[PDB]
């Protein structure tokens, strides 16, 4: 766990994606049986990568040395710059809220009032 010199891209996610308010959109990640210490985000203007490492028996064991040498990563490059300065974070026991500010702006909302 020490040593990953590992490199995985994962394929599947487990996640739900809304967009809350008019310049907001707030997602939450299912991520759970995490090695925290090595838990990593790597953020920018308008994407992220998020690197960690977890345990799962049925996959581990088919594999000997997977999991505790394994990190992976998943990337998320969204559509239309964010502003990380007005971001947060938002973490249950199980799942990872997180409030993601649309500075870009969304466009066509139908009929506006003025």
């Amino acid at each position: 766990v020490d040593e990953p010199e590992s490199m995985v891209n994962l394929a599947f996610v487990k996640n739900d994606s809304y967009e809350k308010g008019p310049d907001s959109v707030v997602v939450h990640v299912y991520v759970k049986e995490i090695c925290r210490d090595t838990s990593r985000v790597l953020f920018r203007e308008q994407d992220f990568t998020l690197i960690f490492q977890t345990r799962d028996g049925n996959f581990l064991r088919l594999h000997p040395g997977c999991g505790p040498h394994t990190t992976f990563r998943w990337q998320v490059k969204l559509r239309n710059l964010i502003e990380p300065e007005q971001c947060t974070f938002c973490f249950t026991a199980s799942r990872i809220d997180i409030c993601l500010r649309k500075r870009q702006s969304q466009r066509w909302g139908g009929l506006e009032a003025p």
